[PDB]
């Protein structure tokens, strides 16, 4: 139903101790990256937010983060979901600490939200109050600054991004042009925490507006 | 069955009367582009043709147009379909005129056509007599020149494209290498108006002949 | 069920005589290749192996080979499957021989292997004892050298590639970074035949270990 949280689910997690040099090379790891933490889940942008959160209190870097074509509902295998993320760290223990923070965040109540009665339209309107090292890098902002992380299906997202930019004192940092691999779209916008919150609220309202009257015209 | 029209459907439409400067920049709007029209539908190449037509009937430009991975039948949300298009214009009235022209074209009888009994093979063989500003730029030809707009699933398309090029005095302007995002293939071909139509007819017949005998010499 | 072969299927085959100059140019055909053989199937990496085998038994080159977004299970038309391949040869006779050799290999008992009861996790761990001209070119090795052709879903593949590289005297030749169009991943590894075999065995065991305990870390 409208405003229901879509629960995100972790599907697989593994640690690699002593990654092989060939893989370190293809993954373009830094010399001090000895261990990898691998994770897949059925919701990509939640997982991206969670990996970024893990970087704040552990010595891990997000070295790989990709979404699957056509999303988790079209996955052909059980563990592919719609995202793969890889953390790299100095040891299996520090990687485990990052993975633990990732899982905790994924289960913290964050998630996409339904915009209508049968949950056939959903969006992500997440106020990242202080970025870690991953989203700060991708958005081009300093670690510790705020983002609105806004995602919705393509038309909803273009419409609602415009609404969010008009409603709030925020800047466009990164545009997820439609389609992403999952056939969504959105952006990372930056500003103060209150401005990012105002952008999240406006984005959510606008997606719901489209959902209620898609063909108004 | 064979030759049945696959009806295209519009799923959502919206106008933005005056776009935020931030979005105007990311969408690379022209300075006089104040307003946007957004549309999604369940058939990408028909929508691209329709948007091109809108640039002829109203003072609008196609500023964004992309297809969705694995097509409308695999859409995970209600309005994603398999295409998003964005028209930009000087005011909401011109954008509204462009969107109306787009919707009119989509319901005009143009569409993909079935090639077999259960409609599991389909193709597009559309002769654009006079391109607007969108398909001309996509093909690299002058606005107003003609196009054969040919799309089919990968093997059918490669076979039928080769057949069309032999059948008519046309040149390949843009190759849609398999897979497109929707797992189709095809091309935009140009030439005189009669040659583009001759190519369309040849493309259609060639797709049909594969569809009628998918394993070729293996029976 | 676990260790079942997943049967691959050919969906469409067609021969062209005297390809158009325009299509010959776009496919970068050799001047004397006047004939094309088109094939589609529902399993991409098996078909890529089969096309490479065809180049050993007939005077054909692989000139096109691509996978479809989201795999055969999500195909929207009857003949798209998840792969298109194109063989080129001097005449329909050579192309016909190559297509027959491709079909015979696809029907030879090669295939992805199931890792669980409902065949919702599967992997490919194929030792190519003697490459043809297609996979040797893709891997950057001399024609006739051996390959381990290793494919699995994204997390399984990264984990199991690391296991394969550690288990045998092999080098990574080509990395299929997740996602491929079909939302798989893997690599081509080379070495001696026994080392490629050792890599395949290690890859298969590692994929199975993830399938048996996906969330244990
Ligand atoms: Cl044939
Ligand atoms: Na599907």
């Amino acid at each position: 139903m409208k405003n229901d949280l879509i629960r995100p689910n972790v599907l697989s997690v593994k640690i690699i101790s002593n990654v092989s040099p060939e893989m370190a090379k293809k993954l373009e790891l830094e010399p001090h990256h000895k261990s990898l933490g691998l994770i897949t889940a059925d919701c990509d942008d939640v997982t991206y937010t969670a990996l970024d959160e893990a970087t704040k209190a552990a010595e891990v870097d997000v070295v790989y983060a990709r979404s699957m074509y056509a999303g988790a509902g079209n996955a052909s295998t059980k563990l592919a979901g719609e995202v793969i993320g890889i953390l790299a760290g100095p040891s299996p223990a520090e990687v485990r600490s990052g993975l633990n923070a990732t899982l905790d965040f994924i289960d913290s109540g964050v998630g996409f939200v339904s915009a209508n009665e049968d949950d056939s339209i959903c969006y992500y309107a997440q106020c990242v109050s202080r970025t870690g090292s991953y989203l700060s890098k991708t958005a081009g902002i300093r670690e510790g600054e705020a983002l609105a992380y806004l995602v919705a299906p393509p038309l909803e997202a273009m419409y609602a991004l415009d609404a969010a930019l008009k409603a709030a004192d925020v800047e466009m940092c990164e545009f997820f042009a439609p389609p992403t691999e999952t056939n969504f779209a959105g952006a990372l916008l930056t500003g103060s925490q209150s401005a990012c919150k105002a952008a999240c609220d406006a984005f959510a309202e606008a997606v719901q507006s489209v959902a209620s009257n898609p063909l108004g015209f």
